[PDB]
């Protein structure tokens, strides 16, 4: 579970970036090395903002700080340098994840293949990351799509820490969702307020 968001909003970046640091592991049990490009990228930005956090935890406090300080720090090169480039990447993949997992909560599916998550992954990427991306990029994540792993196997690895049932696992992770959701929606909020989004494709 994320923090509890605090009631100012103020993230704070140690305890931020350890809890997003246990999402990765659970791309590798999605059965397949085409997620790899996907988690390579997610860890690679959670990395990076340590990295920054690391030189200076007291003037990085916050996520907010990483943004003042790096605005100040960088000058008309902010907001594309830094940490905060790689916090602008990172809150889309927990977008999507979000997205992604809020969907199979939420009992939606496609009628003519129930046991599949090729509709919630479609939509979580329609939602958090397909505007970012040119053909060249969702080529890739098109591959990820088809080699998604069937929705009754997805559960299983989430849970099957064994004894289980599906109804049980939906019920952790829609507690999951709740500090998880806000913690991004507050992320998504701050980017736009501080003027740090940028809308260009890679």
């Amino acid at each position: 579970l994320l923090r509890p968001l605090p009631a100012d909003k103020q993230i704070e970046t140690g305890p931020f970036l350890e809890a997003v640091s246990h999402l990765p592991p659970f791309f590798d049990c999605l059965g397949s090395p085409v997620f790899t490009p996907i988690k390579a990228d997610i860890s690679g930005n959670i990395t990076k903002i340590k990295a920054v956090y690391d030189t200076n935890p007291t003037k990085f406090r916050t996520l907010q700080n990483i943004l003042e300080v790096e605005k100040e720090m960088y000058g008309a090169e902010w907001p594309k340098v830094g940490a905060t480039l790689a916090l602008m990447w990172l809150k889309r993949g927990l977008r999507f994840i979000q997205v992604f997992l809020q969907s199979i909560c939420d009992g939606e599916r496609d009628e003519n293949h129930p046991n599949l998550i090729r509709v919630n992954a479609t939509k979580a990427y329609e939602m958090a990351l397909k505007k970012y991306h040119g053909w060249i990029v969702q080529k890739i994540f098109q591959a990820a799509l088809y080699a998604a792993p069937y929705k009754s196997d997805f559960l299983k690895a989430l849970s099957k820490g064994q004894n289980v049932t599906e109804e049980e696992c939906l019920e952790k992770v829609r507690l999951f969702l709740v500090n998880y959701t806000a913690t991004i929606d507050v992320i998504y909020e701050m980017y736009t307020r501080m003027n740090a989004e940028l809308n260009y494709k890679v």
